[PDB]
């Protein structure tokens, strides 16, 4: 039995709903759909967006209205979900949803954008630190883990169109790239790069005219698994053709 998981930063759930979300969801038919940037309390959602036939949905909004938020649609519900690392400043921004599926924990994370200020870059880097502590604790306790979402950092030069121009911009700073190195070194695998070693493979493009059309993008969205679990991963790909956000979805197929 194969399990298909999709991750997608939708840049506002109500917005992507106007741009073909439900039609796409019905075509792709994943077992689990992880979303970032819902920008809505579930009460603000139309019924047909809240309840999609065949799926249980779980929403983790931020405390701040119209900001951040993650969600998960799943055919089979998890035994429970955890919505934080146990650190207040990281747990109130609707960034963390960790679903316990028994065979694995699924971390659906919307990692912070560090571009707007030094304080928010510090927040991003400390969030990275808290995340690594959390996943390591779970992995060390014997859990297999799948981590998906918007990491807001491109790992290597291959992972964005303009590496030189962005080496002093959050998203491609040496310190952020070093954190991704450290994460992987701790025993996790960037699943896309198990299967695809090509350039030009991005998950995000500015809305600035022509950016997406010129493939001036960044790979910001990833599926990671712990090393012990990588043998179960069959596919990891980018759904580059799917419109409606400044990010496109990414996919993982596993067989347990
Ligand atoms: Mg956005």
């Amino acid at each position: 039995t194969v399990l298909k998981i999709i991750s997608w930063n939708v840049n506002g759930l109500r917005a992507v709903h106007r741009k073909g979300f439900l039609k796409w969801f019905m075509e792709e038919k994943p077992d689990i759909l992880c979303l970032q940037e819902i920008k809505a309390a579930p009460e603000q959602l139309p019924r047909k967006l809240r309840h999609v036939e065949g799926y249980r949905s779980f929403f983790t909004p931020a405390e701040r209205k119209g900001y951040s938020g993650v969600a998960m649609y799943t055919k089979v519900p998890p035994s429970s979900l955890r919505e934080g690392f146990g650190v207040e400043r990281f747990d109130t921004e609707g960034r963390i949803q960790i679903a316990d599926f028994d065979d694995f924990l699924l971390y659906n994370i919307y990692f912070p954008n560090g571009k707007m200020s030094e304080e928010r870059l510090k927040y991003k880097l400390e969030f990275y630190d808290a995340f690594l502590e959390d996943v390591n604790r779970e992995r060390d306790s014997g859990r297999n883990v799948i981590i998906c979402g918007d990491f807001n950092t491109a790992h290597r030069e291959i992972d964005l169109a303009r590496p030189k121009e962005n080496s002093n911009v959050s998203g491609f700073l040496p310190v952020e790239r070093a954190w991704i190195d450290k994460f992987i070194e701790n025993g996790y695998v960037d699943t896309f790069r198990m299967f695809n070693s090509d350039p030009g493979q991005y998950t995000s493009w500015s809305y600035r005219t022509r950016a997406r059309e010129r493939n001036v993008g960044w790979r910001l969205d990833y599926f990671f698994v712990n090393e012990e679990f990588k043998g179960k991963v069959k596919r990891s790909w980018i759904l580059s053709d799917v419109m409606g956000s400044d990010h496109c979805p990414i996919g993982l197929e596993i067989e347990l």
